[PDB]
């Protein structure tokens, strides 16, 4: 793994706590900084192009409704993006690493 987690780190005056599997599970101090802090660890984006604020936008809608993390292919019905431009954004999985970026923690386990 890249980030020793379960860990915690400072960012511009913050506090990012990472769980099991470095999950987001902080989601009162998320940010830009934040959000573009783990995908430079992560995928190495240098500099948040506008199509990863884009989609990471229109999630943060939707989980102020009920709070969950949908796919991605429920979203389109309202918005018009391709699975493959997503795929070649993301590491193979736009689902958990969209929602991840985000801040979003897991819905119910426990199974």
């Amino acid at each position: 793994m890249p980030v020793k987690c379960p860990g915690e780190y400072q960012v511009d005056g913050k506090k990012v706590i990472l769980d099991e599997d470095c999950f987001m599970q902080n989601p009162e101090d998320w940010d830009e900084k934040v959000a573009e802090w783990l995908a430079r660890e992560l995928e190495g984006i240098q500099k948040m192009t506008e199509e990863h604020w884009k989609l990471v936008k229109y999630l943060r809608e939707y989980w102020e409704t009920f709070g969950t993390c949908p796919p991605i292919k429920m979203v389109t019905k309202e918005t018009g993006f391709s699975l493959e431009k997503i795929y070649q954004l993301f590491p193979s999985g736009p689902a958990h690493g969209a929602c991840k970026v985000a801040g979003a923690p897991k819905p119910t386990g426990c199974v």
